[PDB]
């Protein structure tokens, strides 16, 4: 990522340094200011943990060290962390089952991709019996993608078609759910480009038939920016549980993942790192703050 060289040489040349002086730390946090936003970090979000750090790295705190261009480093870290989410969110699989996973994104974020690698995650690392159903009858290929995906990874596909409605879609596959002891049952939806209340309506039936545990909101990265605001905007009509994060591999900016957990108020559960189906990988704000700095 480009965010990771800039703020490794910026952190790099500090570590260094045996004392700081405040001009020291606050032309470093200046630099760092920059190579967020160049990032496509929210301001709020820069904002805020600019101010975090300054009040931690007051001059007495951080000289107190031997290191205290070490100590500033790794201030920065801890409120990286902090601004990226908490701990480890995981799907809760552990009420009643069948645990129902709504998931829902605008088109090309890649929810119908999320879907099969959530099912290949279940089954191998959980040994969930799992059960996956497609609501998107406006486009008919879809629902086969899904159908192909469910086979390459193992789980099993119940089946939909153009000319069904997705409340009588869903309600069917929960009640097969049930009839077979499936633990979770993933519900694949429609994106329409734009959070419009033409998605919502549709999004919050479905959601109230069925009560799902979890909402996950599948938003595409190299939005930047973009993918918070736009999360933002389902949140706001029908409240989220995640966020699947999808091809992080290719925005090498970053920002909609130190972004999303502030501007929505709601985690970032998974982080699709792949076109392949075993490239899901659980969110750990720890490692991805580590990553950045070296
Ligand atoms: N690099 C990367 N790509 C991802 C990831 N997750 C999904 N994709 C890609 O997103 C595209 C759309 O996926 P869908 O699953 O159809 O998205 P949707 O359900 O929201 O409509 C797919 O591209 P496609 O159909 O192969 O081509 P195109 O649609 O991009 O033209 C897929 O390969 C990811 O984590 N990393
Ligand atoms: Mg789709």
């Amino acid at each position: 990522d480009n965010l990771t060289d800039r703020l490794s040489r910026t952190l790099r040349n500090i570590s260094g340094r045996g004392r700081l002086t405040e001009d020291n730390v606050k032309d470093t946090l200046r630099e760092v200011r920059m190579a967020l936003l160049e990032a496509d970090v929210a301001l709020p979000v820069v904002r805020e943990f600019i101010n975090r750090v300054k009040e931690k790295a007051v001059g007495h705190e951080v000289n107190k060290s031997l290191t205290p261009g070490q100590e500033f480093v790794k201030i920065v870290r801890n409120e990286l962390v902090a601004a990226m989410g908490e701990e480890n969110q995981t799907l809760n699989l552990a009420a009643q089952p069948p645990a129902v996973v709504l998931m829902a994104g605008l088109q090309g974020a890649g929810k119908t991709t999320s879907v099969g690698k959530l099912g290949k995650f279940l089954r191998e690392k959980h040994k969930k019996k799992v059960l996956v159903v497609s609501a998107d009858v406006y486009r008919p290929a879809a629902i086969k993608q899904l159908e192909t995906l469910a086979e390459q990874v193992g789980v099993d596909f119940f089946p939909s078609d153009v000319g069904q409605k997705p409340v009588d879609i869903v309600n069917a596959a929960l009640k097969e759910a049930k009839l077979k002891f499936y633990d979770v049952l993933l519900v694949d939806t429609a994106g329409r480009l734009h959070v419009d209340e033409a998605m919502m309506d549709e999004i919050k039936q479905v959601h109230a038939s069925i009560n799902p545990v979890e909402t996950l909101f599948v938003v595409d990265a190299m939005t930047g920016q973009d993918a918070a605001n736009t999360a933002k905007a389902f949140n706001e009509a029908l409240p989220l549980t995640g966020v699947v994060l999808t091809k992080v591999d290719g925005d090498a900016r970053g920002g909609a993942a130190l972004s999303i957990r502030h501007i929505t108020g709601k985690p970032i559960k998974f982080l699709g790192v792949g076109e392949k189906t075993e490239a899901l990988e659980p969110f750990h704000p720890d490692r991805i703050a580590s990553r950045i700095l070296g």
